């Protein structure tokens, strides 16, 4: 379903977009509080936003910038006003 199909999407990303993926969502399930599901949302428009910057063809560390805890961070920190 859903998180197959999601995860299908990210397989299709150029490698590097890939990597960059991977790392944020163990980051997420490393140090997210809350609930699995609005991590899971979060992880789902980060699929979409990458999924545009790879179509645009930007870089993947454009969108994150170098550091990716960093990112992954404030995501997990925004997770709760946006999801």
């Amino acid at each position: 379903g859903e998180y197959k199909m999601m995860m299908a999407r990210v397989a299709a990303l150029p490698e590097d977009y890939q990597f960059v993926f991977k790392k944020i969502q163990n980051y997420m399930w490393n140090f997210s509080a809350g609930n699995g599901m609005d991590m899971l949302h979060i992880q789902y428009e980060l699929i979409d936003l990458f999924e545009a910057g790879a179509a645009e063809g930007r870089q993947v560390l454009d969108i994150t910038g170098e550091d990716v805890a960093s990112f992954a961070d404030e995501l997990v920190a925004n997770a709760k006003t946006y999801v």
